[PDB]
Parts: C-alpha cells; sequence; structure tokens
C-alpha cells in the first residue's frame, strides 16, 4: 500500500529514496508502482520530440516540452543534446577529429572527473566490427580510446549474474545471483524476472559499486531504470543531475540499454533485423556526447561502454529432452535452456538419487548436446559450486542448443532465434569493453579480460577503495593513463628447510623395493652439486614460489627438478622443472618399472609408503616430475622417490600419463622450450580456496596421505619464441590447467578409444587463471622476474581459451 496523494513537482529523479506510504518520484518507483499520481505528467513529458529544429531555437519556454531550445536551457541544464549543434552553429562530437585527454578538462566545482557506465545487454563482441559502418559514435569511442577484442562474462552467461558481478567484482557464487531463476531452501523462497521478490535485499550479496561509493562519501546517480522510461529521458536525466550544484551532484551514473539483447532473442545475433537496434543504440550515445559537449564536459568525463554477455544462433528444433533420457521425468525440477539445473521436486521422497540420474545422463547418445555434471566435478574456471542456490545437479550444454523436461515445456509454456548462458569460454558469449576519458589511454588496445576485474578499476577512476572482491587489483593498471593504486607482492607466511642427508636407507620401513644397487671423483661429487641445487637456476626460471599460509615444508633439489615438499601433506605442493626444445622422451626401463626409493633427506615419519597403495585396492600412484623426461639414466632414479610420488586414480594415471609423456614434449617443441609447475590441489568444499589439513574428506586408506581433488600444472615459456624459455628476456607466455583428480573418465565420452583422441580435450575444458591454481594451492608464483609487477599480475588473471579467432 502507498498513500500516492503527494506530488512530485520539484522532485522529478530524485537521488535519494522515500520510505512508505510516502509516494516516490525515483527512476524505479514504477516497477514497485509507488510513484506519485502526477508522475508521468511533470516526470515524462515527450512534447515536441528530442531534438531542436530549425524553428525551434529561441523559443519561448514551454514547461510542456520534454527538452528546450530556448536562451535559458544551458543555464537550467535541460537543452536537448543537439541544441548547439541546430541553434548555435556547432558539430557533433562525432564530426570532431579526437584530440588526446592529456589531463581532465573540468569546470570549476568538479573536484574529479565524473565516471559513466554505458551498459549494453547482449552486445556481442563481433559487433563493433560487423557493425562498426553503422555505429559511428561508439566506433569513435572505440579507436580514440582504451579498448580490447572483447571481455569475458562470468558463468552463466546471463544478465543478472553478469550484471551484477560487474557492480561487485564478484563471482556469482559469491554475490548470490546465480542465475535468471533461482530456489533458496534456507529461506524457503524463490527469485523470478517477472515478480516482486527479485525485489527483497537478501538475494544480493557483495558490496555494489554505487553502496561502496556511498559509505566512502562519493554520492551515486541511482543505476537502475525502469522499462518504461525510454533512452532519451535516461540521457536528459543524467545531464540534468550534472548540472546540479557541486554539493548534491553524483560522481558516478549508469545508462542501461535493454537493446540488442532483446531483438537478438527473436532475430538471432545476425538477424538483418538487427542493424536497427545498432543504429539505435549509437545514437543514444552521440546524444550524451552532444549533451557532455554542451556542458563542457566531454574532456574531463570517464565513459565506460560495457556489455554483460554475447548472443548466440539458438532455435527450438535444437531442443534436448530429459525426458528421452529419463524414467521418472516428474520427480525432478528442471531449470531450462542454455543450462540445467536439477533436483528433486519433492524433498520427502528418499528414492531420490542423484548418482542415478547422472548415470542417466551420461553419454546415453552419440550426438549428445549436453553434459551432466555434479557442480564440484565442474571446471574450476567457472568458480559455479560453492552456493546453497545452486543445485547439486548441472547440465553444460552445447553452444547453439537447449535442454527441457518434457517437449510440452518447449511449445507450451519457435519464437525466439537467440540466446545466451553458455560456457563463459564461448566465442559468441563474448562481450565489448572501451574506456573514453582522462584516466583512459589514448588509442590503446589492450588484451581480453574477465568484468570481474573492472569494479577495482571504477573504484580506482573515482578514488575509491574497493570493497574485498574477485578481481586482482593493479591487473587492469595498463588500461589507465594515471593509476592510484600500486599493487604489492604478498610476504611469504612459510618460509622453507633445506634439508640434507639426514637418514641411513634401512630407517625406512615403506615396503618399497628398488633394482637400483648398481651404479671416481668425475660423475660423483658432481651429484652432490645437483643436490645442493646447482642447476636450479635452469629449472627454477622465476624464483620460488611463496608460500601464504603457516605450513612446514622442505626444498629438495634434483638434477632435473625441484620441489617444495609438504610434511604435512606428505607430498609436494609444487615440482618446477624445464623441458628445453632439443629434450628428448625416453620411457621406464623395464626393471625400474615398479620401483620407489626412500628419500634420505625425509624422515619415515614425513613419507608415504607404498604399503598404504598396495593396500588400497582403488587407489594407486603417479609421479610429478615424469620419469619419462629424465636427462640421463642416472638421473631418472631421482625421478622414483618416495618424495615425487602422488596419490592417483587408475583412471586418471591415463590422463596424467599421456600429459607426462607426450603433451610436455610437444609444447616443448611448439613454444621452444616450457618450464612446467605441477601439484596437487585439496578442495573437498568446493570453494575454490586450500582446504586445511582437518578439511580432507579422503585418505589413501589405511594411512594419512589425502587425496587431492584436482591435479594442476602451469605451463610457461617465451612469447617471443625465437628465445629459449630458460633465455627469456622479454615478456612470458603461460596456459595452466586444473584437472578434476576423478576415479572414471565419465566426462570423456571417447575415453575407451586413445589418450590421443580425447585427453588433450579433455584439458582444454579445465584450462585455468595461474590466478585460479593460487587460491587452490595458498601460493604465489612469478616472484623473480625481471618482469613489472603490474605485468606479471595480467599474466596471472590470462585464461588460454582454444577458441579460434573471434570472427573466423
Ligand atoms: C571471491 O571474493 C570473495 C570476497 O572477498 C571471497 O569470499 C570471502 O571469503 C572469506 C573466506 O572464505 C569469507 O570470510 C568469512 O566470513 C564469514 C562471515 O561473513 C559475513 O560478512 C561478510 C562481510 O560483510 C560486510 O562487508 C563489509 C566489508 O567488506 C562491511 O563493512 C559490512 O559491514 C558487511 O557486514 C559478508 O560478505 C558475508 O556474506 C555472505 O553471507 C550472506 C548471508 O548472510 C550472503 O548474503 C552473501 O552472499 C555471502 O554469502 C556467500 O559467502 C558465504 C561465506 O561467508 C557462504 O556461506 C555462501 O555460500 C556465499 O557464497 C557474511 O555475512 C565468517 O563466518 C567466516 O569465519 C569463519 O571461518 C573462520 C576460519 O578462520 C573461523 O575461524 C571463524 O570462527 C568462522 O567459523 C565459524 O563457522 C564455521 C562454519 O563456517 C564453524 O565450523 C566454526 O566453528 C565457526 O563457528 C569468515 O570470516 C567472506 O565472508 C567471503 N565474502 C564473500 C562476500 O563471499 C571468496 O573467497 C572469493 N572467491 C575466490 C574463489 O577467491
Ligand atoms: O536498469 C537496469 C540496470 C542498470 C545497470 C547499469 C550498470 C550496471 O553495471 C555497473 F554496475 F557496472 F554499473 C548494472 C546495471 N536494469 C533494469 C533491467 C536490467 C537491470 C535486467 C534485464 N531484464 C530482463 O528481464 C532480461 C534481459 C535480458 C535477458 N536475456 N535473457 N533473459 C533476459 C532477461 C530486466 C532487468
Ligand atoms: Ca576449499
Ligand atoms: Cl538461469
Ligand atoms: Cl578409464
Ligand atoms: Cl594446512
Ligand atoms: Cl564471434
Amino acid at each position: 500500500w502507498t498513500a500516492t496523494s503527494g506530488s512530485c513537482k520539484g522532485r522529478c529523479f530524485e537521488l535519494q529514496e522515500v520510505g512508505p506510504p510516502d509516494c516516490r518520484c525515483d527512476n524505479l518507483c514504477k516497477s514497485y508502482s509507488s510513484c506519485c499520481h502526477d508522475f508521468d505528467e511533470l516526470c515524462l513529458k515527450t512534447a515536441r520530440g528530442w531534438e531542436c529544429t530549425k524553428d525551434r531555437c529561441g523559443e519561448v519556454r514551454n514547461e510542456e516540452n520534454a527538452c528546450h531550445c530556448s536562451e535559458d536551457c544551458l543555464s537550467r541544464g535541460d537543452c536537448c543534446t543537439n541544441y548547439q549543434v541546430v541553434c548555435k552553429g556547432e558539430s557533433h562530437w562525432v564530426d570532431d577529429d579526437c584530440e588526446e585527454i592529456k589531463v581532465p578538462e573540468c569546470p570549476a566545482g568538479f573536484v574529479r572527473p565524473p565516471l559513466i557506465i554505458f551498459s549494453v545487454d547482449g552486445f556481442r563482441a563481433s559487433y563493433m566490427k560487423k557493425g562498426s559502418k553503422v555505429m559511428p559514435n561508439i566506433e569513435k569511442l572505440r579507436s580514440c580510446g582504451t579498448h580490447a577484442p572483447y571481455m569475458r562474462p562470468v558463468y552463466p552467461t546471463k544478465t543478472f549474474p553478469n550484471l551484477y558481478t560487474l557492480a561487485t567484482g564478484l563471482y556469482p557464487e559469491s554475490h548470490g545471483i546465480v542465475g535468471n531463476s533461482m530456489y533458496d531452501p534456507v529461506f524457503d523462497a524463490s527469485f523470478h524476472l517477472r515478480g516482486r521478490e527479485k525485489f527483497n535485499h537478501r538475494w544480493w550479496g557483495g558490496q555494489p559499486l554505487w553502496i561502496t561509493a556511498t559509505k566512502q562519501g562519493v554520492r551515486a546517480g541511482t543505476f537502475f531504470w525502469s522499462v518504461s522510461i525510454p533512452h532519451e529521458r535516461r540521457i536528459l536525466t543524467i545531464l540534468q543531475w550534472l548540472s546540479l550544484p557541486d554539493n548534491e551532484r553524483p560522481s558516478v551514473y549508469a545508462f542501461y540499454s535493454e537493446q540488442p539483447d532483446f531483438s537478438g532473442h527473436k532475430y538471432g545475433p545476425f538477424g538483418p533485423e538487427m542493424t536497427n537496434p545498432l543504429r539505435e543504440i549509437d545514437k543514444t550515445v552521440g546524444q550524451l556526447m552532444d549533451g557532455l559537449k554542451q556542458l563542457r564536459l566531454h574532456r574531463c568525463v570517464n565513459v565506460i561502454f560495457v556489455g554483460d554477455h554475447g548472443m548466440e544462433d539458438v532455435t527450438c528444433d535444437r531442443t534436448e529432452f530429459l525426458s528421452n533420457y529419463l524414467t521418472n521425468v516428474d520427480d525432478i525440477t528442471l531449470v531450462p535452456g542454455t543450462l540445467g539445473r536439477i533436483r528433486a521436486k519433492s524433498i520427502n521422497n528418499s528414492k531420490y538419487d542423484p548418482k542415478t540420474i547422472i548415470a542417466a545422463l551420461t553419454c546415453k547418445k552419440p550426438d549428445q548436446h549436453f553434459k551432466p555434471y555434479m557442480k564440484q566435478h565442474l571446471p574450476k574456471r567457472l568458480h559455479y559450486a560453492n552456493n546453497r542456490r545452486i543445485e547439486d545437479i548441472h547440465l553444460l550444454v552445447d553452444r547453439r542448443w537447449h535442454v527441457a523436461r518434457k517437449p510440452l515445456d518447449v511449445y507450451k509454456k519457435c519464437f525466439f532465434q537467440g540466446d545466451h548462458g553458455f560456457d563463459n569460454k564461448v566465442n559468441s558469449m563474448q562481450t565489448v569493453f572501451v574506456g573514453y576519458g582522462p584516466t583512459f589511454k589514448y588509442r590503446t588496445k589492450v588484451p581480453p579480460f574477465e568484468n570481474i576485474e573492472l569494479y577495482n578499476v571504477m573504484c580506482d577512476l573515482l578514488g575509491l577503495k574497493p570493497a574485498p572482491n574477485n578481481g586482482t587489483h593493479g591487473s587492469l593498471n595498463h588500461l589507465l593513463r594515471t593509476n592510484t593504486f600500486r599493487p604489492t607482492m604478498p610476504d611469504e607466511v612459510s618460509r622453507p628447510n633445506y634439508p640434507g642427508i639426514m637418514y641411513l636407507q634401512s630407517e625406512f620401513d615403506l615396503g618399497c623395493t628398488c633394482d637400483d644397487k648398481v651404479e671416481n671423483k668425475l660423475e660423483e661429487l658432481n651429484k652432490r652439486l645437483h643436490t645442493k641445487g646447482s642447476t636450479k637456476e635452469r629449472h627454477l626460471l622465476y624464483g620460488r614460489p611463496a608460500v601464504l599460509y603457516r605450513t612446514s615444508y622442505d626444498i629438495l633439489y634434483h638434477t632435473d627438478f625441484e620441489s617444495g615438499y609438504s610434511e604435512i601433506f606428505l607430498m609436494p605442493l609444487w615440482t618446477s622443472y624445464t623441458i628445453s626444445k632439443q629434450a628428448e622422451v625416453s620411457s621406464i626401463p623395464e626393471h625400474l618399472t615398479n620401483c620407489v626409493r626412500p628419500d634420505v633427506r625425509v624422515s619415515p615419519g614425513f613419507s608415504q609408503n607404498c604399503l598404504a597403495y598396495k593396500n588400497d585396492k582403488q587407489m594407486s600412484y603417479g609421479f610429478l616430475f615424469p620419469p619419462y623426461l629424465s636427462s640421463s639414466p642416472e638421473a631418472k632414479y631421482d625421478a622414483f622417490l618416495v618424495t615425487n610420488m602422488v596419490p592417483m586414480y587408475p583412471a586418471f594415471k591415463r590422463v596424467w600419463a599421456y600429459f607426462q609423456r607426450v603433451l610436455v614434449k610437444k609444447y616443448a617443441s611448439e613454444r621452444n622450450g616450457v618450464n612446467v609447475i605441477s601439484g596437487p590441489i585439496f578442495d573437498y568444499n568446493y570453494d575454490g580456496l586450500r582446504d586445511t589439513e582437518d578439511e580432507i574428506k579422503q585418505y589413501v586408506e589405511g594411512s594419512s596421505i589425502p587425496v587431492p581433488t584436482h591435479y594442476y600444472s602451469i605451463i610457461t615459456s617465451c612469447l617471443d619464441f625465437t628465445q629459449p624459455a630458460d633465455k627469456c628476456d622479454g615478456p612470458l607466455s603461460v596456459s595452466s590447467f586444473i584437472l578434476p583428480h576423478r576415479p572414471d573418465n565419465d566426462e570423456s565420452c571417447n575415453s575407451s578409444e586413445d589418450e590421443s583422441k580425447w585427453v588433450e580435450e579433455l584439458m582444454k575444458m579445465h584450462t585455468a587463471r595461474v590466478r585460479d591454481i593460487e587460491h587452490l594451492t595458498g601460493l604465489d608464483f612469478y616472484r623473480k622476474t625481471s618482469r613489472s609487477y603490474s605485468e606479471i599480475l595480467t599474466l596471472k588473471t590470462y585464461l588460454h581459451t582454444y577458441e579460434s579467432e573471434i570472427g573466423g
């Protein structure tokens, strides 16, 4: 109930909100149906259009007009955006040559450059090149300012998850908006697009930019706009707000366009009907810039042109139905579309079992266009598991396809040619970024980046201190003319020990055997140097990783590799080695197949044993540095130390073996040497962060040897591949993965075939940022390079996507 008896006269688009049952006049009261009776009349005027014609010049101020062409409108801050052009012989912003904005050129009373966020829904990255003919304002913006070829959205590539990620720097799993539709069991409540629960505050976590701004005494415009408010009225309001006195004037503003997403759903991404909405976005941009120019603010304001996600070609005839797979289709709830999430329909049903559900959905058709997953087994680069609103079962859907429950849901609930929500590395889902203004760089292209990083930047452009988020502060300083934030290396928490030979072979009772009792100042003093760390300059190219938590561990040196061995987890945390282009792959000699040697540098108490693996019929073992890449028959024995050993399921050994035997060598041939860093990851609560010892849910049977949920590798080389990895002078190039350590290969439908047909594709699916591995391990890589720490932060946020070029 609202007593809408009050007025909006003098209060059109007020910046603060008033609590019920007074009537509101803000740009959102329509969605609440609590506007004052006179809102439309006074605030939403439309008379005479949005443009000054040649006969409106110097008119008598008629208050009924949407905008004004009178003499006093510059003073009132309510002219039409084309006023100066038509009535004063000025030119449009777009028709001017772009001159570099070396310093902010602001009017007195402006204490900082304002920030304007122009967000465009569904605006696919390829539109920047492909529609460039019909978007002249956006093209001037793009090419005079700072831009990226694309910006990666978060998963799911839906509207609300991405808009709220843009505002918070958080993953949807952390901000809580994990889709366009959600169920929260703790609340016992649901979240819809069509409804009024979505307005309730409990859904929305994190600290969005406008709240961060408010709490630090920077004033914000109100970011959201009722759908019925036309885009022209949205621009003029922003401009009016900018005309306000210094003490009332916000420092940050937002504009939202429902286009091109709206038309994109109807006509597909490249529908001939798409040119017009794109024409109309550009005109709105024109309107804004012409408006800023009138205010003399076009060389003072920072403008961000950002999309939320792309748009893919999708039709009704590309739907997969769960009813063609399952028996009890009426005992499941499905959230459908471009992703799927499944739960029990009634919780008082105890004959519901997700494992049977998943099995019924696994490679059951040769053509299958979706893949079932328990959420914790989703790839880690999606960060889509640590929220109670995320269903245990998740279907990842092929681009261009839908999943539904029964055919009756698709025709009675085609009409659409476009959709989004797919895996965020999919090309059709990438969006745009362009930054324009005094604080952004001039004519600069920057590499692609993820939208999680923007919150920090917008905080910088405003002199704000960002709330704790998932961005990597300083990773986007290279977009900026001037920073404000200078990132600093975290301090190492745990210092390593450097253990020597302390123990005799016979002290070890590990139940391991190795036929190694066969073997001179020449090649015996030499191996002393190796165990002390003579060859470390070759295998540890960027400094040891720093341990950022409290723990006890040892650095172990070897001819071929170096490890950070954890006395707590009974295995290395990391193992580092260099494979040059000239390196050769050997095999494991026949006699040394089952060989495991005691490490006389580490006590039997802090060692694994072979007996545990013998007794654990499910579990087996592998090695972090691969025997296959030993540089000599003598060095090969180093590879068989109990301290290079890690638990592995037989099914996973097939993946690992091929990575170590085939792919490392291949990468080294292609990239001119690689440095490899590998290790275990423990994330049993699927929060993307390292488990502590007391959070391990699985041990190798009858032992205190913890089983990793994942294994990672960081593979580094020179960006200039003419230079060998171990003599790289300039920038580095990197690719990484976090492979799930699973006891079956149910994820790979071609796994009964040869490793050469499926393994590499699995790896590509679980591509990772070096930053993802940091959070999951509590380590910090690249401590000692010749590169700037800003450059290294950018390297760490790099994701290698394996998608071909944008456009082709
Ligand atoms: C991506 O970035 C984000 C953000 O940086 C990372 O997420 C952060 O991770 C931290 C560590 O995991 C975590 O610390 C927690 O905090 C717990 C309480 O946190 C509440 O307060 C948060 C702050 O709000 C304030 O914000 C500003 C400052 O920024 C202030 O000025 C304001 O005044 C605000 O008050 C708040 O954000 C958080 O909100 C969550 O819950 C809300 C419901 O109330 C949701 O609306 C909201 O969406 C958040 O929900 C998410 O996160 C929670 C985890 O908190 C999770 O449950 C959900 O799935 C969802 O994803 C809270 O309201 C606090 O309880 C923790 O302390 C425990 O652990 C320590 C360990 O040392 C114990 O010593 C301690 O005693 C305590 O344990 C107790 O409970 C145990 C069981 O849990 C029990 O066994 C034990 O015996 C004890 O009783 C800890 O400090 C941050 O909260 C979290 N922040 C966010 C925003 O998520 C994230 O890690 C990054 N991701 C990656 C991959 O890197
Ligand atoms: O005025 C705003 C947002 C302003 C904003 C400005 C900058 C921002 O970022 C920053 F924080 F960085 F500034 C963030 C937000 N709105 C009203 C609209 C919009 C959010 C949704 C789309 N929608 C669907 O109903 C909808 C739209 C497209 C869809 N595709 N598929 N389903 C769909 C559903 C209704 C909702
Ligand atoms: Ca964890
Ligand atoms: Cl959704
Ligand atoms: Cl297998
Ligand atoms: Cl620990
Ligand atoms: Cl594309």
